[PDB]
């Protein structure tokens, strides 16, 4: 009964929208479809800051309430925001859908106003073991963001 | 001590940022520089929906939770993104800073991943005496808009 | 061989890539990829001017040295620019491949440095008894926009 | 010209009498649906053609339920614009009870709010006169007949 | 409140009824009465074709969208159309009502237009570990079938 | 991608050569050069049969899979094989390319093992009125044709 939605934006031909649906105060529904990209596996992150005036950049780390490490999505040591990897098809182009629990539209830890990054590279899920893969997981630079904002129904 | 702020982008060349900052549950500071437009005094409101699948367009209507008629920001009558008219200098700059009541960053009525919007005309505070005054005032178009998110400290 | 290519961006969710091809003083081969659309059809054009300034608006008019009047790209009485419609399916995603010989990528009516816009409605043509039949063929606003510029092979 | 994303459905038409058939349906992303029709044991002459409501066949072809109609017209002729979706006109068997033909319509889709996966095609016992002919039942049914055979249209590869 | 119905036929004295009942977007209730079935266990699946054109064969493989190997509706790994096995009593008639969330009748995974398959021999959940096991659960042949059409109310 | 060709031969000097391209579930780029044709517009077709044995004449009507009727590329109320215009330079040559969606060179409807055959006048569209504007076109007679065959890459 809750509804959000992100228009994700870059300097590339990689551009793509994100909705999400959220009931109760239960698991949030993600549905991704995003072009433009390489083929293969993209890190797809939900950003801590809905802010872009510094371009991408300005969203910040990976959207992290807990302290916690970067991980997968299924292990129970990730960031909130840590939605693993997304696939791009021959075409550049990526459709999923995603459920995860950790990325309410409600209640102290909302996501709304918060921001989503489609990343360059393979997300490690935090085993790279690289320097980074602990913290963004290697996932590279960002993409294309955008501001998740409120939505009718 | 919160703080959010939306990026204003359009189809033309009018495009802008807009800060905000909150105290404890005190009023809304709303820091406003946009460029691209016309000389003048032009319509700026806090729209409902944080959209933009559809452009400015998916914005909605003013955000009006309580369901009142379109008038002016120092109204007893009026919706609580009505923020009035921001004045565009011979450089088509409008630069100002808005202090509001009706527009809290938490709790029942949060404007966090709602929008902003720069309008076409001026507005005229629902005096105008014409069909959209009680609505829109005779705000225009929509030049440019954007998402209200969540920012550093 | 020589060969262009357009980034097409704008305020919403349409989003798009046109890439062109051309050999020697052949026809130039048209390859377009739009998402986000309205399902339907929409009007799809090469507009005079690579020109962005001013949003999508600073493209002018349809590409015309000839200075004929709005049509199909099937007549003899048409712009240079005058690439009909692309049909976006339930998804809301055109993809159109295109021959035409009124926009080459070389020569004194070279097309490079020219943009592409894609419209927020369905091209009459030339046919529907409108006003703006003859100069635009309806199809109203400019949802998204690229420079067209030169790219390797 | 456009590049197009194939989708694919098909009905196998059963029946008590020896009238049985094969049904394909083609359409590309939100176009006409393309329909081959090829059944046998057929009275030779005109037979009506039929897009039917429901792809049940609980009580036989009769559940199948009305002509698809969701406009909420009457029963007219595929030339029409006073037609149900499912009017798709007749089909004319040869001597040998052959009845083979190939239809375009746009009311047919695959897909959408209106899709036809999962309703039926029912072939007729007598010719449909179409929204013409003046009976009482010309409106509705077309004075078609009994249903001769019928199936549900489901999905198959590619 | 969505409903569908399949009739299951086929060479022998198998034949049966299947009705469907989905509300929301959520568990798919299942009535199944088939007779002529041999005493004993038969795997009952939702394949992925009501294609008949060649009889059951024609219904394809087991309607599998998440690309997973054999298994039972319990395990956690299975076809969406893996829904166990039906046990006819000594006269031949098997009633069951059984509730799965893996096909539903709307959405980009709905049944509508596919089939059920009422089999020759008992469904090995997958793991009994037999040759086809992981792929069909060695269910053996197809008995009857029928297309899952829709139906009032 | 899957690549077609046909070798253009006839009863007089008019010969020339014919190649097709066509990638996934896309339309088929056509590219035609043919030499000894009086210069002005030519009636271009796939015509049904790949048979020569009698000349042109054996190749048969336009191919037409959908039981239409005669028209032109655009208008589609057409043959597959309706592929409208070429027209020769002053020297005699017809060079043109065409991409079009009735003639895949897979599936039900492949083009390949049919052929291609250029006429001695100009299609008229299905325009004239003429007793021939609905199935031939009033394109005359038969120039040259040839077999459309599978050719490597
Ligand atoms: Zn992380
Ligand atoms: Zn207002
Ligand atoms: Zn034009
Ligand atoms: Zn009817
Ligand atoms: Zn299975
Ligand atoms: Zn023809």
């Amino acid at each position: 009964k809750k509804k959000a939605v992100a228009v994700l934006k870059g300097n590339s031909a990689v551009e793509g929208v994100v909705t999400l649906t959220q009931e109760e105060d239960g698991p949030t529904t993600v549905n991704v479809r995003i072009t433009g990209l390489t083929p293969g596996p993209h890190g797809f992150h939900l950003h801590e800051f809905g802010d872009t005036t510094n371009g991408c950049i300005s969203t910040g780390p990976h959207f992290n309430p807990k302290g916690l490490t970067h991980g997968a999505p299924e292990d129970e040591i990730r960031h909130a925001g840590d939605l693993g990897n997304i696939v791009a098809n021959a075409d550049g182009v990526a459709e999923v859908t995603i459920v995860d629990n950790q990325i309410p539209l409600t209640g102290p830890n909302a996501v709304v106003g918060r921001a989503f990054v489609v990343h360059e590279l393979e997300d490690d899920l935090g085993k790279g073991g690289h320097e980074l893969s602990l913290s963004t997981g290697n996932a590279g630079g960002r993409l294309a963001c955008g501001v998740i904002g409120l939505t009718p129904t």
